[PDB]
């Protein structure tokens, strides 16, 4: 099995009240007068349950926009020096030397060729004959997927120490695309109200996506480091959701990105969960009343409610989740490695003790991780 | 220990001559009066040594090209149309299900969230748990790359099997990236002398670059398949060189190719290094190597490693021949060379074979073989 060692984590300078991005946005509709109800800003921006954002990218971005590239640099930029921080601190933290680590792995929808991981080599002075695994196309989920592909490596490589790392910059949407494609859609509207649904899923993900990273280091049994205090990656799982792709995902269309997000996620959602966990749980012997501990990505506030509703949980089980949306928002693939890194700085979990990791993206994919301690 | 069971490849409908390319790309400066010698077009399209080139996507549209956001939906659409080609054709030329197959691997540059093997479970039975391996940002590495990965997994999973998929489509740069970097470039010309070299690279990028996909079924030792005399993956290994990220990659602009003229140079830094000491910890030497199978950058490439390893002018003869057929198909360019290899070649038994790609990093792989 794989020991999950210590996590870290990175966010920019900039953390902005829910308050001032909604009154950034609300601003944008005002001085480019588009016929919509303000109130359905703070509506969802309200309803998504998120007290502030760091935002890496700048906020005056809003009402001029820079250049396609210029933002594009910018977040490859942001999400190197977010990443590297992340990795230093948790090489620090483990007194581990990067020569040491055999495999970076990493996920991040920032646009990068080369990898993040490739680049990195040159701030970190990882050995040339590195391992890397850079990830992509998995979204929100890609913060669990990591560390299911990881474990999975680290079961033919007992000695070996591996680095992921989830870096997402929701900030570059504002950078242009947001901009453009809410002011078409609502000034085409009063020809076609079909376009209603499409204006409020732009405001929820103006008011849901922030900035952030995250870092683990996941070892070998073997390893120097696999220490019995420590939480074991014992299995993992998949699922895709047949006919979901259109529900959720990043496309690249005209007016830059737009991200998708339809609210039909939940109800698809159902159909999924329960046959990966359910299953998973089975296959190893484990009731899902007797899991110690969840940590599932908070998709959103109706997510939460959804899985919490799917298992019958007691409401403070998903906590954790609901906090973590409050502090930093819906930071993407971090998200689940900042929400552990939480849960490694709380009370010694009791020994034996299971866990379950939960993630949900785009797909409709799902991703399920059996946590021992 | 990883067996390399089956190969497939596949393309769009259209095959462009290299002269049909070339003198398309020719129409475009002649119409826009861009003030550039139209010969370097025509030694460029020529010195790549380059006959034809599938591009999926149009070539009709050069002159009025398409939005950007009906392109990467065409991209994406024709991506999903060759790897499902070819997949169905691996697994029907193995007689495997596909809800037998436990990790389904992907690497390709074309844009795509959810990724491209998501996207396939809703066209080919996969089982709904099927693990997925999405990988990006590795440029013309991709395929080699992708082989080294399945292979570790598999050393986990012994009794398992596993597809990669390879798959790029590089006329997506046709659809109005080359058109409107090369002519801001040329008639910047005259203020700037220095963006000479900056045309060059668009013009090589258009000479080089195409489109295809490539296919693997591999196993682990314990797979009923994996049956000897088929290819062994025995090692693999990564190299990345110490800061020359700028001399290759993708870049967001459309795109720009990024391909500097000092990457041949660059490759001799990481090549023996990576090559000797892989083989010296298999005990053997690379002129114990049967055959090379080396991704064709470009002519100059080739050139380079076959001076770096004082091989004979025939010993990558592969790498020119796939480059004549079909171009430069970036990461699915090794895939189509081994299916070369598997389906028309004789290896001799216990022989080595080693596959050599490089791609942004700048980086390199090499993965040893033995029959
Ligand atoms: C350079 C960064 C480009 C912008 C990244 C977008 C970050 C927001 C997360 C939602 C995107 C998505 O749909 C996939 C997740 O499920």
């Amino acid at each position: 099995m794989t020991y999950i060692v210590s996590t870290s984590t990175a966010f920019p300078e900039n953390y902005y009240p829910q308050t001032v991005l909604a009154a950034a946005l609300r601003r944008f509709f005002t001085v480019m007068e588009l016929d919509f109800d303000l109130e359905q800003i703070d509506r969802f921006f309200t309803n998504v349950k998120i007290d502030g954002r760091y935002f890496a990218l700048p906020l005056d971005s809003l009402l001029d926009p820079p250049t396609w590239g210029v933002s594009i640099s910018r977040g490859l930029e942001n999400s190197l020096n977010l990443a590297e921080t992340a990795i230093t601190k948790l090489l620090e933290k483990t007194n581990v030397q990067p020569q040491d680590i055999s495999l970076l792995a990493s996920v991040s929808m920032t646009p990068a060729i080369p990898s993040l991981d490739g680049r990195l080599m040159n701030r970190i002075p990882f050995s040339s004959t590195l391992k890397r695994l850079p990830m992509n196309g998995v979204g929100c989920m890609g913060g669990a997927f990591g560390i299911s592909r990881v474990a999975d490596y680290l079961k033919a490589h007992p000695k070996e120490a591996a680095i992921l790392f989830a870096v997402e910059i929701s900030s570059a949407l504002w950078q242009g695309s947001l901009q453009a494609n809410l002011t078409s859609l609502i000034r085409r509207l009063p020809e076609n109200p079909s376009l209603y649904s499409e204006i409020i899923m732009d405001i929820i993900t103006a008011a849901l996506f922030a900035d952030g990273c995250g870092a683990v280091l996941m070892v070998g049994k073997e390893h120097p480091l696999a220490k019995s205090g420590l939480p074991q990656v014992i299995d993992n799982r998949s699922f895709l959701v047949p006919n979901t792709v259109e529900l959720m995902g990043l496309d690249v269309v005209d007016n830059g990105f737009r991200n998708i997000l339809r609210p039909e996620v939940s109800d698809a959602l159902k159909q999924g969960l329960r046959p990966l966990i359910n299953g998973l749980l089975a296959d190893n012997n484990i009731e899902s009343e007797n899991l110690y501990r969840w940590i599932v990505h908070p998709g959103g506030p109706k997510v939460i409610d959804t899985v919490e509703a799917e298992f019958g949980l007691d409401s403070q089980t998903l906590q954790l989740s609901r906090d973590t949306l409050a502090e930093v928002g819906n930071i993407s693939s971090a998200t689940v490695l900042y929400m552990l890194d939480k849960v490694l700085s709380e009370e010694q979990s009791p020994p034996d003790s299971y866990g379950l990791i939960v993630a949900m993206g785009p797909g409709l994919a799902q991703e399920a991780i059996l946590l021992k301690w």
